[PDB]
């Protein structure tokens, strides 16, 4: 839809804790109305939920 | 698609650690096929990613 | 030590995403100095973990 | 104590999703009486929590 970004983007944790890898999913609640999950392309198989505003996209 | 549970239904864990709330989201990976984010009804804004055979549906 | 929580305190989140329990364990990072497991009340066996300055104990 | 690990102990996810560091704390719950938080080596800041069963020290 409007979503900011989509499956296989390479994205990266902007601020505070590190997390680098694919979107591999989405999830949407009040808090977090546009949130991405985000597999590690370090230690494949891990995967962490993250508000749009927390990631930026990388090449 | 051939997905298992929608938006909005209502799940909990079968077993092991406890948590029960509305599906929220997906995300997909090579060792976690088909899986879900699940806000708890509990805690709200909480969100918890499994994969589908850990979830059951409940009414 | 200077640990601002204890074993067994009951805490919740103070804001965001809610989440309400006793503490079940620690962490330190250069990151989150100090940090805490939460068992949640309401899904025995699930935990999460919170920087200090998340939470706030409750009788 | 009778403790598998000590703070600082590198250690990695035996199987599964991934994940690898050093040990930054503990915890202790009826479901994992004996629980480990692990830092990532590859992403700074992120911890991830795990039953000892779960993990296996390396150099």
């Amino acid at each position: 839809s409007n979503a900011t970004f989509g499956m296989g983007d390479r994205v990266r944790k902007k601020s505070g804790a590190a997390w680098q890898g694919q979107i591999v999913g989405w999830y949407c609640t009040n808090l977090t109305p546009e949130g991405y999950a985000v597999e590690s392309e370090a230690h494949p198989g891990s995967v962490q939920i993250y508000p749009v505003a927390a990631l930026e996209r990388i090449n």
